[PDB]
């Protein structure tokens, strides 16, 4: 019963027994997609293009209500029904929790997860997408620096509680988590699409580049971090 | 392990050290952990961390809050009755919710809807509000160029939109009365009352909003959450 959400007009599913993601390869988007292709469930990728408004058409906020990237339509929901969902936080620990993956099932080591989590939707996504403002997009032609300035040493600031942090670990929490998910594609996009390595003085943070890298490596990761692409578009047009 | 292992301790000792222990401050994120401590009814003990004494940049603050911000919590009976540090108010909120049994609906479904609301509070209400107190209440209203100030007061309009859109025909975020609801009410108070920016964010306009908030504010336990710790 996917035609139910209207969301469904505007994007088909081709496969609608699997998990319906509504997307685009951005640092929030593919949170999404990469905790995808760690667990291993079957989903199909719907291309949500900026260019053609289509995060602010009536059928995408239908579902997603804040007119954002990511959101699923999961047929398989609680009691077999459809789940609508967004906020990619919200997403990942809906999947964790539903794979029984990257979320431990110790009680403590849950809670420190969601933690870490928080601490990324609140902090690190919010303040380093005020860096790619200030330094990237039409920001970084403003004359007076004051807020640049706020937003780089703020992220400066979370780099460094991330640094101490991950000093003698390996992730955020004692296994790879949708902590490590939520946060490192986040600071990829800080160092490589913001142009904002030398802002942030990123040399400093070694703890951060090395799980960075260790990160960057999986090769879920890498699937994940181009997902979805165009081609789901085509044959509809 | 035992409190004292935990050095925030030795800044704000335990009074009464079979009770979760609370460390923070009458703000928007703060309040929502005691209001949801006052609707539960657990039993605490509140410490007031001082932003004026720069206590939550004290190496014993961030020994445990390692964000150094409020509120966190040191809760002596954790899981498996150990004890359990945890900063983030909307991570203290799923804990306590999980941990009372309360405030999280039963319908898993409607549990992820709420789990929803609360990320976009912390992504968005919390984020985007607080520069608008930035750039109205604090220093940075001193700015000349305004395109920052105006940025966070349009993106603050189009959240409180949602909300208001969202909220027509409900009594709360979710069917009951739940963790996002406390998460959200209080910053929509913070930006209308303390940071005086009811005009600028043209409030008057939102009336499920506004309809919500009159409702949350007359709780009892929040009205006694709201002035905590003292
Ligand atoms: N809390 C949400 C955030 C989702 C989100 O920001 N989605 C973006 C794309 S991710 S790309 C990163 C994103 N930037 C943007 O969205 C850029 C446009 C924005 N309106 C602006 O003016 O800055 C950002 O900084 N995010 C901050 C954060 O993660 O907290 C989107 O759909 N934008 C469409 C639109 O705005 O119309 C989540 O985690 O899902
Ligand atoms: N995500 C965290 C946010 C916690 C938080 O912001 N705590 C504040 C007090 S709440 S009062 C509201 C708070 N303002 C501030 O923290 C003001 C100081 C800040 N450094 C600035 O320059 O704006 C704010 O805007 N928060 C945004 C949000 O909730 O997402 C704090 O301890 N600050 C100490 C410090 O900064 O040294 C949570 O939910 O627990």
């Amino acid at each position: 019963e996917l035609s139910a959400f209207p969301i469904t007009r505007k994007w088909p599913a081709k496969h609608p027994e699997r998990l319906q993601l509504y997307s685009l390869p951005t640092p929030n988007g593919v949170k999404v997609s990469i905790m995808l292709e760690e667990i291993g469930l079957a989903y199909e990728a719907h291309k949500v293009s900026f260019d053609n408004d289509d995060q602010l058409s009536p059928e995408f906020i239908s579902l997603s209500a804040n007119n954002k990237i990511p959101a699923i339509l999961d047929p398989n929901g609680p009691g077999g029904q459809p789940l609508p969902l967004f906020e990619s936080g919200a997403i990942l620990q809906y999947l964790a929790e539903k794979s029984g993956q990257l979320l431990s099932q110790d009680p403590a080591q849950r809670y420190q997860t969601l933690q870490w989590l928080m601490f990324q939707m609140g902090g690190i996504g919010p303040m380093f997408g005020q860096v790619g403002f200030f330094h990237f997009f039409a920001g970084k032609e403003y004359e007076d620096k004051r807020p640049r300035d706020r937003y780089v040493n703020e992220s400066k600031r979370l780099l460094g509680v991330l640094d101490r942090h991950l000093k003698g670990r390996q992730w955020m929490a004692e296994e790879y988590s949708i902590a490590d998910i939520a946060i490192f594609p986040w600071v990829r996009n800080l160092v490589e699409r913001y142009n904002a390595r030398d802002l942030v003085g990123f040399d400093q943070f070694k703890e951060v580049q090395r799980v960075l890298a260790n990160f960057l490596e999986r090769p879920a990761v890498q699937h994940g971090l181009k997902i979805p692409g165009a081609e789901n578009l085509y044959f509809q047009g």
